[PDB]
């Protein structure tokens, strides 16, 4: 008749049961806001005559809780020509520190990044969770690198002129735990409600250069519109429909180390969420415009990386 005190589940709760005998009911929750309740209609198990807690659509399987990707908790208000920011405005920001660069964590395994930020690294050392950059807030421990194969790899990458492909997958040893500093971007998705347009507007964060800093200590971000490609190649480099160009507005521009972060632009089904758009790849002059990997033509390519590597 006593099914027992029930079993907890990673970055969810279950609220201690008045009874734990036959007949009597539990209700599992995620850690909200952070997590939400994959499949798992409900949460919710009885004690059944066996001794077991019973779901309808999990029988006496535990839900899983997984993360949330983005919300960030505090919007951002108001890199070069941009203003601090906080990592909570910023959650799925990695830091790189060998070379100093960026990405963006991606669900509790993964992180995005340009290739060129690892392509010279098969262990790169990451941090989430602080507004302030630092060496050897979370030290994330690399399992496995995976760069894109149409990336060139050079014998002098210094002095690439071609940045098509400029993506990368990094495969973490252990799950990130999500909290109000830590958490993932949305990919996007294939559809064509994807497709950006001229003039659309993204955020871009990272820890590079500023117009009076050669590297920035703590959080910097600005707003930056997407333009024409053209106006990229008017500022042997190659450019290919796998970039996006985007500034030209304010000065505000990605530069030097700010490599591999997120250009995040609102969902367009869903406004409260961002998503990937790009990545920041490579550009001429900061302050002008630059090139960012565009996301969605690596969608396919993202999600079978992460399967064939659970
Ligand atoms: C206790 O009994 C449950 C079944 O619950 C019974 O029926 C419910 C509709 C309610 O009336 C309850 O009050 C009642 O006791 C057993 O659950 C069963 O467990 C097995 C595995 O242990 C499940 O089989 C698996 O299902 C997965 C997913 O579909 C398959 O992929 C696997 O290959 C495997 O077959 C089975 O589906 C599940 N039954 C239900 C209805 O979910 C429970 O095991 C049992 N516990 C003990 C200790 O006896
Ligand atoms: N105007 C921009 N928005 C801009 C400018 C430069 C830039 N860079 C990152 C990539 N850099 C690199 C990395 C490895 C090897 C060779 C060059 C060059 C600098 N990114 C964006």
């Amino acid at each position: 008749e006593d099914c027992g005190i029930p079993e907890s589940i990673e970055n969810g709760k279950v609220e201690d049961p008045e009874s734990t005998l036959f007949g009597s009911v539990i209700r599992y929750t995620c850690e909200e806001p952070y997590y939400y309740m994959e499949n798992g209609g409900g949460g919710e198990y009885h004690c059944a005559g066996n001794g077991s807690w019973v779901n309808e659509v999990l029988g006496p399987e535990l839900p899983k809780c997984v993360p949330v990707c983005g919300v960030p908790r505090e919007p951002f208000e108001e890199i070069i020509g941009g203003s601090d920011a906080d990592i909570k405005n910023f959650p799925w920001q990695v830091f790189f520190d060998n070379p100093w660069a960026g990405g963006a964590l991606i669900n509790e395994y993964w992180v995005l990044t340009a290739a060129h930020v690892v392509e010279g690294n098969r262990e790169p050392t990451m941090y989430v969770g602080s507004t302030s950059v630092q060496t050897s807030s979370k030290m994330l421990t690399p399992e496995h690198v995976f760069i894109h194969p149409g990336w060139k790899l050079l014998e002098v990458p210094e002095g690439r002129t071609n940045f098509d492909n400029d993506i990368a997958l990094v495969r973490l040893k252990d799950p990130v735990k999500m909290g109000p500093t830590v958490s993932p971007i949305c990919l996007p998705g294939t559809s064509s409600d994807y497709n950006l347009m001229d003039g659309d507007l993204g955020l871009i964060s990272g820890w590079g250069r500023t117009e009076k800093r050669d590297r920035a200590v703590r959080l910097k971000a600005a707003r930056l519109p997407v333009a024409p490609l053209r106006k990229c190649k008017e500022v042997a480099y190659v450019f290919t429909p796998n970039m996006i160009c985007a500034g030209g507005e304010k000065g505000m521009d990605s530069c030097k180390g700010d490599s591999g972060g997120a250009f995040a632009v609102q969902d367009p089904n869903d406004k409260t969420k961002f998503y990937a758009a790009g990545l920041v790849s490579w550009g001429p002059q900061c302050g002008t415009y630059g090139l960012y990997t565009r996301v969605k033509n690596y969608v396919d390519w993202i999600m079978k990386t992460m399967q064939e590597n659970s």
